[PDB]
């Protein structure tokens, strides 16, 4: 509220002292006026820096405001208020403080007065407007010149509106749809549309997203699992790929820039020169759509890692503002690597805890999101890395070297996070978790977790969830249905059964391996006290292989990621079903096609919440490629011509599978199924086969209103005669038979069955099911409904 | 000379009769004068006169005029013979014959001559005497002085005379339709039967007319032979009674009981009944054949020439007893009747005056009614040696008969009868000459000849009848027995036995091992072994005698109680199975398991090399409640039941219609020459790889079309199901076609009023994945028939 003694500019009056809340630029309510707030404790000097967009393309500054050290700063929080400020203006902060290469008493400490940062809370960002736009070829590295190099050019921050309304919701609310009820579709924004065929205006946008909507509520799907929409840098290691024509991009988007704004690329407005606040409405657009469609939106999130790597990759952000307290650090800076990208974010210091979850509550409040997915979230569970408050001398006025650089060590020297725990070690109550799971505004907020790290950590089972708030990534689910279902020795009949219960050999499991570390100790509390639908089912997803690619190919073809490469997952459980790649061999072609529909059977007649990746609906193929990063195109895009082709029904038999599984409660549950809720069957009634050997699983379920569904794969190289079960009065009629050609290897009426040609196809097998014998065919898949008995059946149709 | 008046003096009816002329026998128009000869044989009468009656008087059982033959006139040799001019139309007639009688003199056994009697001509061409099925005689004194006739059953009975000059039946080109014998498909029906019932709905139900209106349902359902059950009159009320604890009465349904050979019956006559002249069944069964032929379906006689309906000696005086005894019937010395056709009579078949008359029935057939083929019941009768006895001997002065040596019987020196030529009577011929003129006749060389080889002593002639080139076809009983077993899944050779009948029974027909014990085999039938092919086997499941194809899948035993005699009449060995339970049930698995059963059978018979023959009502699963023999029921038990065909409740007469019409269109199944190991392979749940243990539950295999086509065929009669390994021709596929596993109408997958072409191509498709890995799997107790079609990958992506 009083005056800082910063002179007034064409752009604004006279700087006022401003106050530490909240962080991030907002407007003060009693002067109209930009409060900037910004943390820093290792910080000596702060200035605010304005750019017009002009002065911003240009590598210049517009205006620099020095904070007065002593009056525009409350402990560690710097803040200053500038009153009638331009609101077109956009800010970041020049940062001078000490930097350990310069003087190597103060290891972790790396301001670089050279630099403008960015403010982790900025509300949008602008730097480059389109998607795969190099920034301006400008002298960096010389006097006065801002931005780092072209393909990471000045960034900044807009400004709260200060005039205008705000985005009209019309009573949206996040859906809040029982996690059970779950079918999630993993999509990328740009991928979703960036294809010629996809016939949009604007391919590859949220606003291109929202035009292809419909597809995904007649697909049946319910919620959609987005690829990092946070801000990033898709040219972050641009370069030709070696051996190829192609250029490097960053496509997923797994290395974020900045965590509170949304992707401007992934802006149609943005990309047509619209203010940096557009894409915030573009966005809040896209999730209204969503959500008047009965789509839940769920963000990928990634809070293990930044885009500013390990100490030779850019300083865009944290590194600038407070590197010690944003980053894992051991006592001489180095950078912690559990994420395998260069660095750790710092995830449960105070500060650090406090950013996430104002930056989970942001997503919530203001684009309406209603769930997380936490990219490798065992980091999330880790110590942090503690250092001293920086000394300084009274009498010099002068920083002063501490011991160990101001480290928090033990007595070997191992760094600490000042609370006696080494940092790094897995905590069984994480505060961050414990803050997410337990905050007020997250509670109807659906949170899954990826729970592993690139450090060989593994908390599958045994996330620390706080009483059911946390689903789980199952990659034991993948690994077993993909052994299962291309036919394979050993215990997957058994684990199969299991994965088709919701896995609570994994989940409700309380008899760890002797072996498992984090099972025996931190993780057992955590053990148990959560149902099948902790369970996030999945066959394949973005890296790794596709659904039509796992049958096709028995290794990995990344050759399109550069000669020289080592990328990609070495074991795939896959099965090419006889030939490498596309064949004209007519019997690997048949198999091929009920081995997709076989997968997909399993993924969608499991408890617990399938997840189906973009493309695998319709039969996407990335030519063998298991780890498609890099690519800016089709090998990422959803085809919408090959998806309007359809060549053999494999779109129908999933889109029906979708809605069936919707339809049926006793697949949707919160509680495990027991012994009266589902029987396992083998060639006869209740004799399963458990072996070494097994190539067959086959059950029953009840409704509980006495009708039921008998499900059953075979997984061997032989045909089969099953005996059913015979239940008292009743009978077993056809629906599901991946062994017959479309349409009939899904019997419902649609388009294309009517109410006829279902009843007589049913009417054909009278005889058949009437005896309690069905034939199926090696690699094939069985679904048949408990109906009523009636003879009459077996007479003319 | 013929025109010279013989004595006899004219009436108001005709004019002064004349000598007259032998030949030909029976009545014929002489051409020139107009005026009717009448030619009869009789070489034991004494005395034979013309009697001559109008409707009214035969009747009131009395003649109308009376004209004696003189015996040095009117007779050359054993024919006697009379010429009447200016006959008048109105009138019938017949021949009362007066000689000895074996009751009043022993010293002639074998002489039946009843003076009290007016017989029938054996060449009559129309007979009258009641006009309505089923309509009693009248009442007269029978038995009294001056009336004629037996008793109210048997009512004097007269011959028409022949058609006037310048009045034939329009034929309009019909000619026999010579079809080939192996691309027949015959239906056997029974002419009262087939539209009896009212669902009929025809204007003259029971008549030949009758059957005429519903030929079209015939023509539809694929059939090109109709084999109509005795069609030569007979009487209905021969036996005529009160069944033992019924409001029915006891008919000769089926007619197996001859009185004239020459005479169509007149109580299938639509026209008879309305009062027409006798002749008009005649007209009236040569449109019948005109319809048929005119549809492409030949018209096959069943002809019983080995008994006659006069019975045993206790049996009425109608015609052959009273005219030549000892000529016409097989007697021992004693004048005892042999009784190989176990009904009381055998006929004297290959003596030489009845070996005559035999070949003129044929040919009368042939010629006048154009007749295609003749199925001969009881045919090992034919071969047998016949009973002679020496002319008889007068005293010259005298006059008198004179008694011989054994009553002039020739026999042997141990008393035994005798055929005259040192055969003994009954002995079966290795080349009965009868056979011999039948197989030879230049008239009949385009007639189809079809022998039931055996007869009710034991004989039995299966395999080698004497056939004379291949000039006549079998009832091949082996196969129906074979077919029954294997189908209803049964221990033993059946499995093997049962390729054999699919195969035409090349084990019969073609082989000559003959069966240790079989004498005839051995000795008589052993120049007949070979020299034929398939075509020479008549296949069927099922007859008008025995079960119905219905009852036969649900019924252990027969149930003949409705027959009177307490269950003891029928065959006793049936080779049935109910399929779990005896009769009518709620049980649905037994229901299911008939509804295939009845069409494993039905395959077996239609996919079998050889002429398949169906019986009326097997196409539609008609009962007769388990009665295995409804000789005696003038009801619905024997009447094709057009309201139960209508409704076809599990689509079976529909199943049956495509697989006739799917045989017919398929050339390797319809041969003159057995298959080969290039024809047919055999196979079972592997290829190649058949199962002919006695515990065997399939038969499958391939047939080739020469093409580079094919079917695949195979019964499981197990009651467990099966994956079966198909074949596998290069660049070719298996589509399915028939599967009795499925529910109709998708049992048989043929385009028609229910299934469209595209319904036929989705529904092949359908199963593509199964056919393209050559697997298909098989319902116990089930059938299926595949073809072979060049491969096409596109078919396992989306149907349209």
């Amino acid at each position: 509220c009083e005056p800082s003694g910063q002179p007034a500019s064409t752009a604004y009056g006279p700087a006022l002292t401003g106050r530490p809340a909240p962080l991030g630029a907002s407007i003060d309510a009693d002067t109209g006026a930009i409060n900037f707030s910004v943390f820093s404790s290792s910080a000596e000097s702060v200035s605010l820096v304005l750019f017009t967009e002009a002065d911003l393309n240009a590598g210049r500054a517009t205006f620099e405001i020095p904070l007065d050290p002593y009056v525009n700063r409350t402990g560690d929080v710097w803040h200053i208020m500038l009153p009638d400020l331009r609101d077109d203006l956009l800010y970041g902060y020049r940062v001078e403080g000490v930097h350990q290469e310069e003087d190597k008493d103060y290891p972790g400490m790396r301001h670089d007065k050279r630099r403008v940062v960015l403010d982790p809370y900025a509300v949008a960002v602008l730097n480059r407007r389109r998607w795969g736009q190099m920034g301006p070829n400008l002298p960096y590295g010389e006097e006065g010149v801002l931005g780092v190099m072209p393909t990471w050019p000045q960034a900044a921050a807009a400004l709260p509106a200060a005039r205008g309304s705000a985005f009209d919701w019309e009573g949206d609310t996040p859906l809040n749809l029982p996690m059970e009820s779950l079918v999630i579709y993993e999509a990328h924004v740009r991928g979703f549309t960036a294809h010629a065929s996809s016939g949009v205006a604007a391919p590859g946008t949220y606003a291109g997203m929202v035009e292809r909507l419909d597809y995904l509520k007649s697909l049946g799907v319910n919620a959609i699992e987005l690829l990092p929409v946070f801000e990033f840098n898709e040219l972050e290691y641009y370069s030709q790929i070696p051996g190829s024509d192609q250029y490097r991009f960053n496509f997923w988007g797994y290395s974020t820039v900045n965590y509170f704004s949304p992707m401007g690329r992934f802006s149609a407005a943005v990309g047509q020169g619209a203010p940096a606040r557009a894409s915030c409405d573009e966005f809040k657009q896209l999730v209204k759509e969503c959500h008047r469609r009965g789509i839940e939106v769920i963000l990928d999130v990634v809070f293990n890692h930044t885009a500013e790597g390990n100490e030779r990759g850019p300083t865009i952000s944290f590194r600038g503002l407070d590197n010690r307290v944003y980053y894992m650090l051991a006592p001489g800076g180095e950078y912690y690597n559990y994420s395998g990208c260069g660095n750790t974010l710092n995830c449960n210091q105070p500060v650090v805890r406090q950013f996430i979850l104002d930056c989970l509550k942001h997503w919530v409040t203001e684009y309406h999101v209603d769930g997380f997915r936490f990219d490798l979230a065992s980091i999330l569970t880790r110590a942090h890395s503690a250092w001293h408050p920086q000394q300084y001398d009274q009498e010099t006025g002068q920083r002063v070297a501490m011991s160990s650089g101001g480290a928090i060590v033990t007595a070997e020297g191992i760094m600490t996070d000042g609370a006696g725990v080494p940092t790094g070690y897995p905590l069984a109550d994480p505060p961050l978790v414990e803050s997410i799971s337990e905050d007020p505004v997250l509670r109807n907020t659906k949170m899954i977790a990826e729970a592993w790290d690139c450090d060989g950590l593994n908390q599958v089972g045994a996330f620390p969830h706080y009483g059911g708030r946390w689903s789980e990534w199952n990659g034991k689910f993948r690994d077993v249905v993909r052994n299962f279902i291309k036919g394979t020795d050993g215990p997957w009949a058994g684990d199969f059964a299991s994965a088709i219960c919701g896995s609570p050999n994994i989940y409700a499991n309380n008899t760890p391996h002797e072996t498992d570390w984090w099972a025996n100790n931190g993780g057992r509390q955590w053990k148990g006290g959560r149902g099948p639908h902790a369970s996030i089912n999945f066959v394949a997803a973005h890296d790794g292989f596709t659904l039509a690619d796992m049958v096709a190919y028995n290794n990995k073809h990344n050759e399109a990621n550069g000669e020289n490469n080592r990328d990609g997952e070495q074991h795939n459980n896959s099965w090419n079903c006889g030939e490498e790649g596309p064949t004209t061999k007519w019997e690997v072609n048949r198999l091929r096609q009920r081995q997709m529909r076989n997968l997909t059977g399993a993924l969608l007649l499991s408890c617990g919440v399938p997840m189906i990746n973009m493309g695998d609906e319709y039969g996407h193929s990335k030519n063998g490629n298991n780890n498609t990063y890099c690519h800016d195109s089709e090998l990422n895009y959803l085809r919408w011509d090959q998806l309007a082709e359809d060549p053999h029904g494999f779109n129908r038999f999933v889109r029906l599978l979708i809605h069936f599984r919707r339809a049926t409660p006793a697949l949707q549950r919160t509680t495990f199924v027991n012994d009266k809720d589902i029987q396992w069957h083998g060639e006869l009634p209740n004799t399963p086969d458990w072996t070494d050997t097994s190539r067959l699983v086959a059950f029953t379920l009840h409704d509980g209103k006495g009708g039921g569904l008998y499900v059953a794969f075979n997984t061997s190289h032989l045909p089969k005669l099953l005996q059913l079960p015979k239940w008292g009065g009743r009978v077993w009629q056809p629906l599901v038979d991946t062994s017959k050609v479309a349409p009939y290897d899904f019997l419902a009426v649609d388009g294309v069955l009517s109410a006829e040609d279902v009843a007589a196809a049913r009417r054909q097998m009278a005889m058949w099911t009437a005896d309690h014998t069905y034939p199926v065919l090696p690699w094939s898949c069985i679904v048949l409904q408990s109906a009523p008995e009636d003879p009459a059946a077996t007479s003319m149709i």
